[PDB]
């Protein structure tokens, strides 16, 4: 039926063929898994080189082939939809999760049993993280900072962390609009090397990495009147491509930007009406220009008028690190933001663009949800606490997934301080007697000096959502595969 | 003749291979049987990963080659097309029922008894259930919610079944018209996620997935004038093209729904008309608007005329959890109703969307047919008990086969129990004794508890229909197996 | 020369290879007759499963290669051609027959000796069913349901072999038309599943399984008047479609039956001139149209006038277990009938659409042919009887092959008491002691009790032409086989 | 050079292989020669199922190789193009011969010897035919009735003989004109199933298996006006059409035979003209209804006028069996007639068919010479006896071939009694006894009883002609034969 080479398991080989696939992805994660962690560079057919420490954009780029491990991917898939980061956490909890489901599997522990206790467990975990849950004001300046340099700590950039933070946490006010829901959308990330990290820079209008077509054209434009077409500017014969050109005059407009080509005779002909133009433009581009400016986009020319021409108070071709770019600024209200990211290598500031595409995220959700928790894992110790202390009034065998669950939990203490190159049962003993008598806000691990350390206190903090979608996804997706009994698949 | 891998059996070994073909289904589906049932997981060649509890689902996903399980497949077609539900119980007593008819078989019993004996039974059964049979009033909201509520238990999303079966019984009780029949095509099942099981709602209107084509148009509009036109709005030329969207506006028509695409140039003009519109409208989307607002599908633009045009009181584009789809609602006499499903991951109001498709099924068939018998396993005990009395009256040959088809139906309440963890021999004795003594309206298995209870008081029931479409479907099935005795395959 | 795997025989093994190609097919044919015979399941290489007991059936469908089985093939055909019923009786009596002359040249009688005693008892023996064959009313509503029942008894639908009879007695004398030929090409048989066989009504009109193609149409017109083209309802242009329209409405009709498929375009403008119509119709819907209304089918709009137009008093779609159907009634002189069959399954009402096309014929028979006999082997078995007397007379080596003849006739009596599962041997003597004693309509075999019975007191009878083309056919194709002593096959 | 197992032979073996592959051949025929002989079953590739006793028929249909049996076919098909009949007799007598003739290169006589010896006996052998033959008047009823039985008998459907020799003696009477000569094709063979062989009429007019191509047509045209076009009446829009209808019409013509289609368009208006048509008419019909008609095959319209149109009283649409044909009769001078074979089965029809084919001819030949000869063997047996006479006065090496010549003749007398079960050597001695003392008027042998008799008597004779080419067509593929003893193949 199948390839000679492939393998088939049934029942509970099936069971243990799916939590070794859970492993074989957990394990690969693990390994990555915090500030200390390490990255993997994944290589394709074509010779493109992508090196990343980001669990779902690992497993969107290599090869996996088994379902149990394509399910695995769509948890991390959610995990980006939702949260963005924590992408390695979340895979690492659910990893460990199964291996407890297995070896309750082991231990006679009925499927329906390990289900129930999770599924219980899970509820008042939840409610456990709502009780620690720390208030926070949403346009708080301190744990907005907070927020985002817990995400940017533990890269080569993070020397430059107040300068990142600074940008991120300007831009998502600039662009919350109403108190307040933040699009990051809104926002555009744009990447340029030369200079260092300490120069990246927020700018309120719109940068694209396009020139001034022509020479002969002018390099600047005030009081711009922008035009958006995306019909290709080519037409036979000079006499209808001039008429053409003369009804771009005809508009008012002064701005050209095609979303196609633009014909080298038009480009005389523009150049004489003292039209500025840039041909090629991303269709992102067009939308983003017609955002700032209100410009409408037009199909043909027949439809474009006056009335669709955008506003903008400046239009000007700037030199950066010697490349021309276009910078459309002073917008009577300009609805998009571009974020110019510096840095002295292409590679580093591609590092920093993904960087700051979670931290002006997760800052965004800290405005939205007013409560944040400490890091360091303080608060899957106090679930370890208070989980145990539930199981204990549960009982009956429920009670023994139950304990499973909240002791789940210690993979991330544990391989958080493995990877920092720590004592795996000293630091888990010292962690949780300090957390035990002074609480989760004077808690956590710091690996950074490698002792524990109130991670509170250090503005260690994560937006509570992030959490607790943690706790949601792997709670349904160990379910999901304790549900699954009978793997049916075609040749 | 065949590819060197196939085998061939006849005559006594062509029943042994048939019977065998039917225990691999019906051994299949009886993991998955009740609420602490299993689930499969069906992946196909391209990836597609299908994760259910549906028999026929499965054995239509699923690659089936054995004509003994594709005509058993059929069975379970008929099942889906009558009832919807139960679809694993009926393949369950049909396996067990065969299993019997092979055992007379190697008893020295003549198909012609087996037949005659099954057939006899058969008959007496579907009396006695309609002897038992419970009648309830067609519109009792109580009897409504208990039949909704024992299809839905048993699912993770069962912790919102009183939300659930509330949005179904009004939903039914919405589209039924006269006294009475309900057509489910006359109910929508969107399902979208965000929020959780408990927030899903019935709108009394239709909810289609499609925004507004153009920025430019009108976000709603009132006292809606509906045009449906299943031909593209695309046309050569500016000026004619111009003409066409003239034509529409002369209609009096404000919305327009286009089966087909809709020309970026024709968005322009019919922006400037005021005309809101969506392109590619699914087929169905333009049928259930024809039926709530009354519009009139048009294919040629020719034939359409301001009598053609639909009501509705308000079409507004609203977003949902982000997205923008459009409602259309008010409508004078809207023939339609929309179910928005509503939960925390789109996956799992994909199994609430097949789970209501169900439930609103077979609450319409208790409003149809006045007649609900009890669970657990309590009809198919009675049915032993009285068969078994009945067979000796019957006597000779035909009451061996009278005898094992009325013990047939103990693989329900045993392959149940074993799916509960229970007691199989004790359960069944106790479940037995527990039913003789109090009645059938004072007895069935609640794996719930694990413990023989009063399915009835705990609301615990499903239509007769359902109950004897199984006794139906699989007599007559059995009998067709048992009517063939030689296989004629081509190559 | 031939494939690897191909065998040849030749001289007397050439006709012990023609025997024995005739045995396996008279072998499995004879495990399916009589009432409680089996039958065959034939899949092919798409998948398609028949299930049937109709011999030229079974030899159509499976797949025959040698050239003695196709001629044997042949010989079901004209059963068929002639007759309907009786294919497996005719396979049986024939197979019986060249196994008694292959006997007869294991004893060294000459080829020419066994032709000419099998044609000599074959002369006589259809002498003695003229001799015994009993005379009835033509229009003896009595015998008329007597001669379908014996068709319709053993299946599973004989428990209405009543309403059936009634159905079949009655179509047969309304179309009969004079006194008399029954022409089954004027009852059309129509299978809908739901209701069940007692439902089964005969329906003085047409019935189709078409709807009204817009919903914008009337859903029946009184006083019709019925148009027939052939030709498709698609013009290009709405201007000249229009005038096709216009042209239909002048011819004053008011239904348009069109063979091929009617344009959107043109659905519209037919619903504004009030014409209703179906499309799509079926090469034999259009002719029984014809028939019934006495509507002209044209080709060419040009050739249609308003005296090409049918009547019928009302033409009405209703439905049907939910389907829409085309009730065609009230026709001043209908020619054509329909039959609407009910059942509780498609795959039921399939098998009862089948027994009764052959029930219609045999009734048309017996009405035509004044001459009808008892039928469980009573014939056979008289003509077991005188043959052997005759034998006796004829004497020579002749004498031989006519007592070997007329003992060929017992394997009707024995297989049939076989697969009742009847003393073979003990069921001929108590069978022809019975018959010998009291005579041919005091005798036969009621397999159904298991016991000698009075079949003609029992109803059990069957149209003289029956038993006489089955002895007619059976004895020239042995001839036929027995004439053939050479096969000269090409590669 | 040749396919390994292709095999060549040289010298005296390229002699032996011919003597062999004709022997192949001639062994294979003289197992069907007699009355009382066998036939064959020929099977094609395709399915096809030839079943005769026709020598040329098996040679033609068969797949012969060797280029010494395919120049046997030759005179095989020599014998199909004089006489018709005596297929087989005409193979097997030349076997014999060669066989003789082996045995004489053999007893070491050469080739020349052998060719001289047989080219004398053929010599006086053909003078002794001519000297016993005996004259019968050309149209003598009885002798007329005599041939045609000779041919008849042997069959199934000579049970009928009486009758086809009135058909046949009277078609051929009918159609020879003059004094005389019978031209067969003025005699069509058309075969009908449906009655008996007792029932086959002749009917002096031409019958085609046509139908009226519409039901709107006359279904009978009195004093009918033909029309022959070969044009398909097939012209695109219906005023072009109309006016090739009303081109027809202005002819006069009221029937027409097309031998290609007619448009359905151009079927409404020629029902419109009162124009009965038939289509798709074969080319011979074309031809047989210009002869009976004297109607003029008109290829193009142009050409066609009302002095193209031929005569026929009544051309009138008949059901036979069933089946619509059209009986074209009562025409002033019809050059053509038609013999309708009627019997119970289409196959039977089919050997009558051909029997009549041969029985017509030989009629024919008896007419046009009035020397006739008596069958039985008793002319090869006279030839026996005078030839062995005139080998003793011809002496030398001569007298050796010439010997053997006349004993060449003795394989007819011997294997037709060999195919009757009649003992060769007494028979051969009873009846050369018989034809010794009695004469050649009085012998013969009845296979029909296995005596030896007086088939002048019992009207067993045949044409002269028969017997003289028999042995002309024998003696000189012999010495064919003889004449070449090298063979030269291409590979």
């Amino acid at each position: 039926v199948l390839p000679e080479n492939m393998k088939r398991y049934m029942g509970r080989d099936a069971q243990r063929m799916n939590i070794l696939a859970g492993r074989i992805i957990a394990e690969t994660v693990r390994s990555t898994l915090g500030p200390k962690g390490m990255d993997k560079m994944l290589v394709d057919d074509l010779g493109d080189v992508v090196v990343t420490n980001d669990g779902v954009t690992i497993l969107r780029e290599m090869s996996v082939e088994h379902p149990a491990a394509k399910m695995l991917i769509e948890v991390a898939k959610t995990q980006e939809k939702e949260v963005g980061d924590g992408t390695t956490t979340a895979v690492v909890v659910a990893g460990e999760l199964l291996r407890k489901a297995e070896e309750l599997l082991d231990q006679n522990v009925h499927p329906t049993i390990v289900v129930k206790g999770y599924q219980a467990a899970a509820q008042k975990a939840q409610e456990l993280l709502k009780t620690i849950a720390c208030e926070v004001g949403a346009q708080d300046k301190e744990i907005l900072t907070k927020i985002a340099m817990t995400s940017i700590t533990g890269k080569g950039a993070e020397k430059a962390k107040e300068k990142l933070a600074e940008i991120i946490v300007e831009a998502v006010s600039a662009v919350v609009d109403d108190e307040g829901k933040v699009d990051k959308d809104l926002i555009k990330i744009e990447k340029k090397s030369g200079a260092s990290i300490d120069d990246t820079e927020l700018i309120k209008g719109v940068l694209v990495d396009k020139e001034r077509v022509s020479a002969q054209m002018p390099k600047k434009v005030t009081d711009a009147k922008i035009a958006l077409l995306n019909c290709a500017i080519e037409e036979t014969a000079s006499e209808m491509l001039k008429d053409m050109v003369a009804e771009i005059k005809a508009s008012g407009a002064n701005v050209l930007f095609c979303q196609k080509g633009i014909d080298d005779l038009a480009q005389h002909y523009l150049a004489k009406e003292g039209i500025v133009a840039a041909r090629r433009v991303k269709k992102s581009d067009m939308e983003k220009l017609a955002k700032a400016t209100g410009a409408n986009v037009i199909a043909a020319i027949a439809a474009l008028s006056a009335q669709d021409l955008g506003d903008a108070g400046l239009v000007e071709e700037r030199k950066i690190s010697g490349d021309s770019m276009i910078f459309v600024e002073e917008c009577k209200h300009p609805k998009a933001v571009t974020m110019l990211i510096r840095g002295t290598t292409e590679h580093v500031i591609e590092e920093v663009a993904r960087a700051v595409d979670d931290a002006v995220g997760v800052v965004g959700c800290t405005i939205e949800d007013g409560r944040i928790v400490s890091g360091g894992g303080s608060t899957e110790v106090e679930l370890s606490m208070k989980l145990r202390e539930y199981a204990e009034g549960i009982s009956g065998r429920e009670q023994l997934a139950v304990r499973a669950f909240a002791d789940a939990l210690e993979v991330i203490p544990r391989t958080l301080a493995e990877n920092a190159g720590l004592d795996a049962i000293e630091i888990l003993v010292k962690v949780r007697a300090a957390h035990a008598s002074n609480g989760n806000k004077c808690a956590g691990l710091n690996v950074f000096t490698g002792a524990v350390e109130d991670m509170c206190e250090n503005g260690v903090v994560e937006p509570l959502r992030v959490k607790t979608q943690a706790i949601q996804s792997a709670a349904e997706s160990t379910e999901m595969l304790l549900r699954i009994d009978d793997v049916i698949a075609a040749e």
